[PDB]
């Protein structure tokens, strides 16, 4: 309930605080850049359900694994954008920080 | 610990996660809530600072600013916060409060 598993072995830890929900990405060999990008993009389908089911409201702070690539950053995020747009919930993305963190927000 | 009461009477809450450490503030009738809410988020970045070398915090910080419209009072805030922090002996990397409120540092514990 507070660690997920993504598909290729790597997971999530979501932790609730008195602000805000850190959810924290772990990966799970092949190229560093191609495993972390695929490990985010699963990263992001999960984050999107979890937001659903627990019904998560308020900040939310992801920690992705660092990704170089701008572009790579950018496809994440996306991800992220096109996983919430289902959910009846009016979500909130920004841009990944030079912390390597992304902030959003969920309405309830 | 987790709680820290602030001069005014207001309070920073923090909680340390996998990822980072999390800090909340919280503020203490009938004035100006902005000029009350800058004198808050002033005295939480000296608290801060002071927390941050006490407990030897390593990693990334996230702090919850009550929010403020004055983009002036953000910089104030975020000014407020880097020079509180120039004597830590640690590296310290500071952000900027976000459309969201939260401003991001780091520690080098």
């Amino acid at each position: 309930q507070r660690e997920v598993r993504l598909p290729s072995g790597g997971s999530i830890v979501i932790d609730p605080t008195e602000a805000l929900t850190s959810i924290d990405i772990n990966s799970a060999g092949g190229d560093i850049e191609e495993t972390a990008l695929n490990t985010n993009l699963e990263a992001a389908d999960e984050i999107a359900r979890q937001l659903r089911l627990r019904d998560l409201g308020g900040l939310v702070v992801i920690d992705f694994i660092d990704m170089t690539p701008v572009r790579h950053q950018r496809e994440v995020e996306n991800r992220l954008r096109e996983a919430v747009r289902v959910d009846r919930a009016r979500v909130q993305i920004g841009r990944i920080s030079r912390f390597g963190l992304l902030e959003m927000s969920r309405q309830r």
